[PDB]
């Protein structure tokens, strides 16, 4: 089986295949290799195919490899180049330059072993999950410290609700984030809404459902990758699709002990398996809102 | 120019001596070398001196590179395994053993002994501060947590002391209240043995009566590394002397926008140099104590 996907770009055909052999030594993983003699070509194949790490060399006769570097746009969800800069006409400066640009590792091209080939390569796998991982604690860190600033100013509870689930949407990349309110009637309206293209807006279009909140009152959620394999009953999956919804993550907002309300995410576009970092996220946002809720009665009822 | 600390341990004194002026020719950084000719000094060097980087030969008289990294106790150590060339399967139990790049000892150039010294500081950095945050994160939430569930501020406060000293690995952590007056008074403290308590020994100083705290009621912050060597009044460092505080980082608490009270670290066995991220969650922790004081003082009222 494929395990990982290699993008090699040189304009020397033999060390391309040099690449290759020395790859096939790894007994630890097995290696799909794509080549390419071109800057430009090398970019073609990069954005279509996404490799797992690209071996990159310097001098290319269109465009040497710290210009590939400045024209290579990485995804919105893993911003970091697995990039291992290789070359036989590079300097130390060379070497600062390409780290700069954003390669993880750097090697001269006699030296190359077959063994400190594969270690570059798990290296610069590894260190760009790294950094990605260090990317999104700081975003994380940022959106929660974010509402913590709005509740201590005493901002009204609705810039608090649409500043969450705006920046939360951003965040997880969503197709759709909302709010949805009980009311004593045990009725619930979506009072608030932040929703992309793939989604139908639902702020207006909306007619009433209703359910048992046993499990959201003990603070319970749901995480649900697909509609359609979660076991739903089908009048509930009806109602989902027709708002084109695919993946549903569902956290319970607690005010007092009672159920206020829902913080919901959705994905449209596909299904979407929610990370621990995403549901945690939400859940501490829950929590949060919590907080401004009963601050926000306090100050009325003084 | 920063300066680094990195740990030599090869049994041949011309191969330290050799690895040293490669170090040397780089001039991003000022290396401090140390050198060790057995595996049990280099252990006992790491132990002391927390070297930036370490440069572990493979073949010692007493160990080998990877028996050396067994008997290592941290959280990720920026070794990089020297090796002679054929000995590659080394190489790749070494990485699995801790190890964040190794090298061939014959083919090691200058640049390239630059840029593994470089890669291991930086890949153990990431680690580090990917450790702190998750660590941070924990410290807010349960915080967050406890003034979701009660309004109780005493025990808001002693569960934020208690929890922020455990994760800055401080020796004090307190809360001083102020009085209408303006005088203060340490309502909680969370201490070790390095600093002596000051909870109920606390010498009243009135600095604060004339100024009424202004300055940290807009949100001014103190971060001292060294107060022998931070420019403070003859005064104030004896009256911080009195009390072993060496390192000092006070954070206002605010309750709306009058200034409510001080959090304060101490480090009392040595200087400290407070870290940007460590001083950002002391900022979060008194803006979240502060939206606690907002709703117990709502709660009497
Ligand atoms: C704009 C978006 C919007 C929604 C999402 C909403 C209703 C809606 N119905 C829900 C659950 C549900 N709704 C149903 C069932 C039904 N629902 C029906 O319209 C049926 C009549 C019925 C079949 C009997 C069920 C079974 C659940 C899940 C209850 C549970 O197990 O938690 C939920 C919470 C769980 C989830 O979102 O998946 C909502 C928010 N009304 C809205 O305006
Ligand atoms: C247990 C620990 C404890 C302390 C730290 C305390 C007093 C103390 N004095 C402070 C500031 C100060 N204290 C002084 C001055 C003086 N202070 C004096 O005791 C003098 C009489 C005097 C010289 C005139 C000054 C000038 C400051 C201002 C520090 C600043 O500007 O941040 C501060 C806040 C800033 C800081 O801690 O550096 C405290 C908490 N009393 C205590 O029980
Ligand atoms: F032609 Be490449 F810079 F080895
Ligand atoms: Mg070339
Ligand atoms: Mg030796
Ligand atoms: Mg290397
Ligand atoms: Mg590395």
């Amino acid at each position: 089986q494929t395990s990982r996907v290699l993008l090699i770009i040189d304009d020397s055909p033999e060390d391309r295949e040099l690449y290759r052999r020395y790859l096939l030594r790894d007994r630890d993983h097995s290696y799909t290799v794509l080549e390419a003699g071109l800057g430009r070509r090398g970019l073609e194949l990069w954005q279509q195919h996404h490799p797992d790490a690209v071996l990159l060399d310097y001098r290319l006769p269109d465009l040497d490899g710290l210009e590939f570097l400045a024209k290579l746009q990485p995804p919105p969800q893993q911003p970091y180049l697995p990039v291992i800069m290789i070359t036989g006409q590079g300097n130390e400066a060379i070497a600062v330059q390409a780290m700069k640009a954003g390669a993880q590792d750097y090697l001269v091209k006699e030296q190359i072993t077959p063994e400190e080939l594969h270690l570059a390569v798990n290296g610069a796998i590894e260190t760009v999950h790294l950094r990605t991982q260090l990317h999104q604690r700081i975003e994380r860190e940022r959106v929660v410290s974010q509402i913590t600033q709005k509740i201590h100013q005493t901002l009204d509870l609705e810039e608090i609700l649409q500043t969450t689930v705006t920046e939360v949407r951003q965040f997880l990349q969503a197709d759709r984030v909302f709010v949805y309110r009980f009311q004593p009637d045990f009725s619930g309206i979506v009072v608030l809404e932040s929703v992309g293209d793939n989604c139908v807006p639902v702020i207006d279009a909306q007619v009433e459902d209703q359910y048992r909140g046993e499990d959201y009152r003990q603070g319970r959620i749901q995480a649900v990758a697909d509609i359609y394999t979660a076991g739903l009953t089908e009048c509930h999956v009806n109602l989902l699709a027709q708002f084109h919804i695919r993946a549903n993550l569902v956290v319970p907002i607690l005010h007092a002990d009672a159920l206020w309300g829902l913080l919901v995410v959705n994905q449209c576009s596909a299904p979407r398996q929610w990370q621990p970092l995403e549901i945690d996220l939400l859940k501490e946002l829950a929590t949060q809102l919590g907080i401004a809720l009963q601050q926000a009665e306090l100050y009325q009822q003084a």
